């Protein structure tokens, strides 16, 4: 009778499965639009990342404060991991629509109140803050309010970080303090409260003052967060669906008018059709219109019926739920100053049903789109999913839940789906999220506490420079030379040619035609066998290489031998190998004169071995050919070392106090006496002790390409076994030596790269790493290479200020010729070191010329000098 | 039958289609590795963008110089559109391998000389620079050398912009100058010289000193370039295929030894198996091994044979193409050998195997290129442009390739087109385009310069406002004045109305508690009659009281009426003119209180205030120093507290009165026409109120988008945007709403996002289109902000001078959707006020509650007067 004419009147608020399924297809399209990098800014449904990546583990423990803000009751809670305590606090409408300062002032006063009450005012606890509004966050411990919704409207919060505003409020008091703050939306918090009981909970649903839902989406579909691994909770903010007009064929004149009367007009239009803040008024407006048209109350209207907000959603609930539902309808209408007729009262009851059945069916529509998406993500033929729910409408309306459960299960019949009702509220799930924020905060702090040991301050680097300086004196003084770590070895450096370059990445033989300088070469591999074997086999091979090269070259010539190891030179052509370094370990060579060994090996098969030089010395000469001022050699490659022009007065191991001689410092051994043990870490010790030459080349082991990877690797390994990286499992391939080679350290730290890019390279090296594992590894490397650069820089600082003090000069212009694969591949080493020298040696103007022709050119030039000498 | 003894020994050098197919599957994977943003950094095949989006067009014309560098012959050319003239110049081996400076001086010299040859030295011509090496570029007119390859090794060039280096070379001369330089790989130039002849040319191949190919790829697959519209030529740099060891089961021990003796060890590993620089030496290394194992020449080995580079690629070519075996004898003999007729048979076969693997390796990677182009299109009729010594000169290389590849990709109609003019022709074509783009950009900039105002220009606008402010305040001049300086007569529970902004509101203000409801004003009413409008207004007022639960109760009402009104008192205001979009009949010239009262009769108006004035008061409720009101929304206007002795239209010289400036009409006497552009004129002349509100029309949110749109239309029809296509949607008034203008200019948006916003508006845009649109909006909103600042600067300095102060501290209350939505307007105006009015310390307070609050507060101070 009345029932069937209300249904014809409100025909367009009674929604078929056909239109419901259409609505959910549109919503789906809005989900994708919101998640896409390029369409997201134009998206009504914002699909906001939350950085909640999982439901609880069960490993969460701790004591927490919480706040629950945005629903019908503002609540301050205390949670232990579950023991909970809470108290509801009132927020006056004038504060709800006052200044942010006022708002957060209030929250902070309430919080203080509660801490006193529980007697914890002096504890500094972490805080799980449920903030039921759309927020921009790039991590758990921040959230920038995008927009207020519902009945909030404080000036100056929108665009600001609610964690900062609340801290600032607290610190305007001094009363108390808090630790880390994690911020979750209420949908997220509710998912987390429920997933605490059923870890399969993947959706969070709120039907209360407003309506919204989050869900767990695949990271590969979340364009706005770098990463493709696993899932992350997306707060959809679905209340703003249709804010672009997408549901105008669904919206009626009554929704339009609710909108015209709203605090946030134009906005949250889907919500305005569903949520409890709006439902009662929707029904007041349907009644008012019907009464103006003379279809109810015989065309009469009280002023209470016309007065906004007078018909409550509580009244919808009550009317639809009381056993005398007609009598309850009558009771409400009489509080509105009417005398309705049994007929009127059946119409009123029926509008309540129509209004609230649409609310349930709209949610069903969009929920059905989210379940379909989740079904496609899992790949599975029919799906299993748990939705966690809170809110006054779902909890208190007598039928909403049922209608929702039914409508959904019909719209998606290939779904198995359990609805869990939240009993404890969002604060619990918000404590679970802060469990993790805290953990992550703590692990980070632990990682940088370790990496702080590998960071040196200006003053530590002045001290490293000073120590280098007293070690330089020690090895130059003949009185102390035998006992010195830094040997400061006299080099005796004061046509067509052959050259050898032995001891870096490549062994080359070279033809160096001087007239300018024309250079040829061939690289010759030295097999692991020969390299591990006897002096005879090595030099046999060297000679075999020379012979091949002469044929290759279509050709007996004078020879400059670049031999990049510590040698005692008694003259330019007698060099005795003190010890092998780097990776060389051939027998019957140390303590022998390598020219003899070479000559012996040539006899077996002749040539004119005129000079033997270190790579530093060869590189200095290659570079000084371009530049009068080049007085120093530096190598930063496989090993590291430096030579420079010392004064003969200071070179006590060579008779003569006039003129100059180049000194090969062999600085890699700096620290072999203990003189750097306060700067050395447990990782430097591990690299040293597990090396071929333990207790030796300690400086170089902190600097050079052969060793950094191993500093890094030993660190990464330490972190993982402390649970701070790689989910705590030590890949048997991280147990593997030498994986972190100069190329894959210089790449990882390139700053033209983005993070997935860096992740690409780590992936590519055969270590399986998340974007989180990869920012760590990248920092561990940046740190190890920065220290290397700076130590090298402090060593060099020592060298330039020495040359300057040796000449009594007040300032020094000088060039340093440089080579080595680390120096020339690594994005920052070169600059960090040049910067370090600039800071630590102010009275020196050092220029670093990178060698483009290798040591073999400069070796050719000292041989050519030696030759002209002996003629 | 050495022929079969050779094949079993050189077995891993004879490639079955099974291993060519694998190679191509691998190469396709490396193609996708290099194109992908996350994997590009570590891709061995770099897949480098060239910024060539198209083969020639017939639209190319001009006189270009050209350089051709990195092949066997360095050339300088002159191209006119085709007439060509060229000269080859030697680059010595010590210069090729000397220093950057030295290499570039030499190129500068040879250029200078060529210009003397052709007598064309006075000229400043653009130049197409074919530079045959891997280069990073983000535009046609730059190229940063990634790495030397082949025989080059000049220091101080890797990492630098070869256009910058060549420029420093020429100015170190002074001898001459050049215009715009565009740089292309030689694959790209070779694709482009053939594309002039055949416009279906989509690949560019080079098999010569080195080997490399480029192709037209879909922009949607080029992650490394922002955009997905159309295509772009990608310089694959496939010579480096295998550099990460991805071909180490194909590569042999000879390929390894070639690499150990090369200038660039470990790089260009795929090239080293193919190209001419390497093929002769490859064959020599095979002869030298076989001889050593006593398999040829009875193991008797000459020094020539053992000497690097004595077996040339010309020797391979000659042998395969002349009696194969008498030519091999002759060559082997020249290398000091004494060959049997069997040795001569091996040698000739070795040559075949090595030159056939070369062609086959190319076919395999080229197969994959064609499959990819197939998929892109959706079906395959492609032309390949080719060049390089090995292809041009060697007898069977081309045919081996055409066969191997046409066999490898069966569903394909692939014309191979040999280039006879060389890269320079196609590089001049690309340069034609670079020049054009430079020119179009220069035209656009020149236009927008008209909307950019200097500090001095803005001081002049401030000054001119100052004089119109005086003009309007004075009784002797006020009837002439465009800036009207209207006296406002501003010195429990209330109603308010808020009319003339984006939303019409009725309010209940409880003295502060505020409620409101928006009511729509349909087009019927908007362009209807005064009677219908006020009837509507009164229907809404009546609705509101019911809604607010006080039906028919008579409250004192504050009417915010956002139009120029002569106020004879607070409760008597005569509408001078409609502005913005209002147009109801029989209203202008009438007392809006009377028209209100009348429509009430058909079913207590204490005060009528402008929105600037209500906003001044809404804001002053919380800040004593707020004595100015500003609106930048649909329109723009300001009001402020004047000294009664300055207000000549009101008798009295004591105290202060608010003056509603109605500054939107500044310029209606012609006083800004030197700052007004053709697009301002157009916006005015197609407005409802032509000739009126001219200042406002350069500032406010109803108009700014129409100025933008007009600039975009002018650019478009001038060929400078949207491919000169005037999208029909572009012709739709009002599309550039304030929310979109604000969004477009956000510093958060990547460019693909800006573009996405425009396609949402309904405008088809390339990323390059979006660059231009964002800038035009940026320039227009910046001028708007700045003009507003010049205006406010006048007003605040005025309040100071009026009180003989030397420093003023003052708040401005502000409202309007442009002011509050736009990312930079607020800031840019505040800055401008700061710069133009330095003796004043101006704070701007944003109204949170709308004009209605202020209007109700004025009313409450009215209701006080009369008690
Ligand atoms: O608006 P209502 O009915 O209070 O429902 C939503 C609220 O429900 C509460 O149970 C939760 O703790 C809140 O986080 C949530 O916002
Ligand atoms: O150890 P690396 O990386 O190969 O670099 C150092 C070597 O670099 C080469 O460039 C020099 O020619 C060698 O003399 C030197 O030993
Ligand atoms: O290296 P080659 O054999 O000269 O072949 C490739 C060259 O061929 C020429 O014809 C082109 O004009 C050059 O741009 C290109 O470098
Ligand atoms: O034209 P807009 O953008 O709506 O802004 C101006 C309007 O802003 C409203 O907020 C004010 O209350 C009105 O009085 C004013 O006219
Ligand atoms: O409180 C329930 C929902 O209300 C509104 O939709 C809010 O904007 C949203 O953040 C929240 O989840
Ligand atoms: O390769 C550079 C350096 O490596 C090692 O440290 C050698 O000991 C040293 O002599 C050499 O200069
Ligand atoms: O000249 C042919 C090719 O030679 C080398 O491979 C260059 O790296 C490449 O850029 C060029 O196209
Ligand atoms: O709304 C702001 C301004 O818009 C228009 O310029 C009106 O002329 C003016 O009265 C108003 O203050």
């Amino acid at each position: 009778d009345q029932v069937q004419k209300v249904d014809q009147y409100l025909y367009h608020m009674r929604l078929s499965d056909e239109t419901l399924l259409e609505i959910s297809k549109r919503f789906r399209k809005e989900m994708e639009k919101g998640l896409g990098a390029t369409t997201h800014p134009t998206a009504a449904v914002k699909m906001l990342p939350t950085f909640v990546r999982s439901t609880p583990d069960g490993t969460e423990h701790g004591e927490f404060l919480a706040l629950d803000l945005g629903g019908t009751n503002f609540r301050v809670l205390w949670v232990k991991v579950v023991e909970m305590e809470n108290q509801i606090y009132a927020i006056p409408e004038d504060i709800m629509r006052g200044s942010g300062t006022q708002l957060f002032d209030h929250i902070a006063e309430c919080l203080a109140n509660f801490m006193d009450k529980l007697q914890i005012k002096d504890k500094k606890l972490p805080l799980g803050f449920t903030f039921s509004f759309p927020c921009h966050q790039t991590k758990l411990d921040e959230s920038f309010l995008v927009s207020w919704t519902k009945g909030f409207k404080s000036s100056g919060v929108e665009g600001r970080d609610v964690v900062a505003l609340i801290r600032k409020a607290i610190q305007r008091r001094g009363d108390f303090d808090i630790d880390i703050v994690a911020v979750v939306n209420d949908t997220v918090g509710t998912m987390m409260t429920c997933g605490y009981d059923d870890h399969n909970c993947e959706i969070g649903l709120i039907v209360g003052t407003g309506s919204n839902a989050c869900y767990m989406e695949e990271m590969r579909h979340i364009d706005m967060v770098e990463g493709d691994e696993g899932r992350m909770c997306i707060n959809m903010e679905w209340g703003a669906f249709g804010d672009d007009g997408s549901l105008n064929d669904i919206r009626t004149e009554f929704d339009q008018e609710i909108d015209m009367g709203s605090l946030n007009p134009g906005k949250q239009l889907f919500e305005k059709m569903i949520s409890g803040m709006y439902m009662g008024e929707l029904v007041r407006l349907i009644l008012v219109k019907m009464a103006k048209e003379e279809l109810l109350f015989g065309g009469k209207l009280s002023p209470e019926l016309l007065n906004t907000g007078r018909f409550e959603t509580k009244d919808i609930s009550d009317i639809e739920g009381e056993k005398d539902g007609i009598r309850k309808a009558r009771e409400v209408l009489m509080r509105l100053g009417l005398d309705p007729t049994q007929e009127d009262c059946v119409a009123t009851h029926r509008i309540c049903q129509i209004v609230s059945t649409r609310s349930a069916s709209l949610c069903a529509a969009t929920l059905a789109a989210v379940l379909q998406r989740i079904k496609e993500n899992k790949g599975e033929e029919r799906l299993r999913s748990t939705i966690g729910v809170d809110g006054s409408v779902y909890k208190k309306h007598p039928h909403f839940a049922k209608r929702l459960h039914k409508t959904v299960r019909r719209l998606v019949p290939g779904c198995d789906v359990r609805f869990l009702r939240s009993e404890d509220g969002s604060g619990k799930g918000a404590a679970m999220v802060t469990a993790v924020a805290y953990r992550l905060a703590d692990q980070h702090r632990a990682r940088q506490k370790t990496l702080e040991h590998l960071q040196l301050s200006h003053d530590q680097l002045l001290e490293v420079k000073r120590r280098m300086k007293v070690e330089m004196e020690r090895g130059l003084s003949k009185e102390t030379h035998a006992s010195a770590p830094v040997k400061m070895l006299p080099t005796y450096v004061c046509g067509d040619f052959l050259a050898l370059d032995l001891g870096g990445t490549n062994f080359r033989v070279l033809l160096v035609r001087v007239r300018g300088v024309e250079m040829h070469n061939k690289i010759y591999a030295i097999p692991q066998e020969v390299m591990h074997g006897t002096g005879d086999e090595l030099f046999d091979h060297i000679v075999q290489c020379i012979a091949d090269f002469l044929e290759y070259m279509g050709m007996s010539l004078p020879l400059g031998f670049t031999f990049s190891f510590p040698c005692q030179q008694n003259s330019l052509d007698e060099s005795i190998l003190l010890k092998w370094t780097k990776g060389f370990k051939a027998s019957g060579c140390e303590g022998e004169d390598v020219v003899t060994l070479l000559k012996e090996a040539i006899h077996r098969r002749d040539l004119d071995v005129v000079a033997v030089v270190n790579d530093t010395v060869g590189t200095m000469m290659t570079c000084g050919f371009e530049d009068p001022h080049c007085e120093v050699g530096l190598i930063v490659g496989t090993g590291s070392n430096a030579c420079y022009m010392e004064e003969m007065r200071n070179v006590e191991l060579v008779e003569g106090e006039e003129g100059r001689m180049c000194v090969n410092m062999e600085w890699g051994a700096f620290g072999d006496n203990g003189c750097l043990d306060d700067f050395r870490t447990e990782f430097d010790v591990a690299v040293d002790e597990l090396s071929l030459n333990p207790g030796k080349q300690r400086f170089e082991k902190m600097i050079s390409g052969m060793y950094l990877g191993e500093i890094v690797r030993n660190i990464l390994i330490d972190f993982t076994k402390r649970g701070l990286l790689f989910r705590g499992r030590i890949s048997e391939r991280l147990k593997t030596r030498g994986i972190f080679e100069t190329k894959f350290l210089s790449q990882i730290e390139s700053d033209c790269l983005a993070l997935l890019q860096v992740r690409a390279i780590l992936q590519h090296l055969g270590l399986e790493s998340t974007c989180d594992d990869s920012i760590i590894v990248k920092e561990v490397c940046t740190v190890v290479a920065r220290r290397a650069a700076q130590l090298c820089g402090a060593g060099m600082a020592a060298v330039v200020d020495r040359i300057r003090e040796n000449r009594g000069l007040d300032a020094l212009k000088v060039t340093v010729g440089v080579d080595g694969t680390l120096y020339k591949l690594h994005p920052h080493f070169a600059k960090v070191m040049h910067e370090t020298v600039k800071d630590l040696a102010p009275k020196c103007d050092v220029s670093f010329l990178q060698s483009e022709d290798g040591s073999g050119k400069g070796a050719a030039l000292i041989t050519a000098v030696a030759c002209r000498i002996r003629e």
